DNA sequence: AGGTAAAACGT
DNA sequence: AACGGTATTACCT
């Protein structure tokens, strides 16, 4: 059984990019560090983010925006590595969306007890577009829902190199990542981290 | 008129 | 602890 419409998870398919990949977030993030944003409504995310490539999503007093400069730096937000775009490239492929060309790379990294609520990706213009989304480090669990937020949610448990690719008809999807379990992992330690790709301009 | 915050407490 | 209320409103543009 395929995960939806338009959905599908290529499990372990990063796994042989994974170092690669983290050695990357580090050079990324010690360009445009990581933060826990805060909401509009003022509560502060439990994860904490960074971006890569031309647009990076934030948080503002007035909602969500992608914004080319990252605002705690006042810099551009790092450029796309080559190791991210040609895995994202791959993988979107495999998933059945060859002509994606994301502009936007957000970088989650979870601590223990770190979680993202229920919640649509909607902030892009170009909703033809898939979400690409690679999980690293150690596991979670992934709810998968439908275009309500009442609608049934499937728990599929994410592990270290899975890529989940949505679009299409589950474009605009509810999903989100339970509080994550402490645990060990060889490559992070004691962390998860998920690089989600967008085309979030046009 | 439409977009939209909640990507965030009680049972 | 899985499910669902809340935005059933108050603001922007
Ligand atoms: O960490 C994940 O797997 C999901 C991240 C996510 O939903 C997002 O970046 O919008
Ligand atoms: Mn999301």
């Amino acid at each position: 059984e395929p995960l939806a419409a338009g959905a599908v998870i290529l499990r372990r398919f990063a796994f042989n990019a994974a170092e690669q990949l983290i050695r990357d977030i580090n050079d990324v993030a010690s360009q445009s560090p990581f933060r826990q944003m805060v909401t509009p409504g003022g509560y502060t995310m439990s994860v904490a983010m960074t971006n890569c490539g031309h647009l990076g999503w934030t948080t503002h007093r007035q909602g969500y925006l992608y914004s080319p400069i990252d605002p705690q730096t006042n810099k551009p937000w790092p450029a796309m590595p080559q190791s991210f775009h040609n895995l994202c490239q791959r993988a979107a492929t495999a998933a059945g969306y060859p002509d994606f060309q994301p502009d936007a790379c957000l970088i989650n990294r979870y601590a223990p007890g770190a979680k993202l609520c229920l919640h649509q990706d909607k902030d892009e213009p170009d909703l033809r577009a898939p979400i690409v989304s690679v999980s690293l480090g150690l596991p979670a669990i992934f709810q998968f829902g439908g275009l309500k937020r009442n609608d049934p949610l499937k728990r599929l448990l994410l592990e270290h190199g899975d890529v989940v690719v949505w679009g299409g008809e589950s474009r605009l999807f509810y999903h989100g990542i339970q509080p994550l379990k402490a645990g060990f992992h060889p490559l992070t330690i004691d962390c998860r981290y998920n690089l989600t790709f967008r085309q979030a301009g046009k």
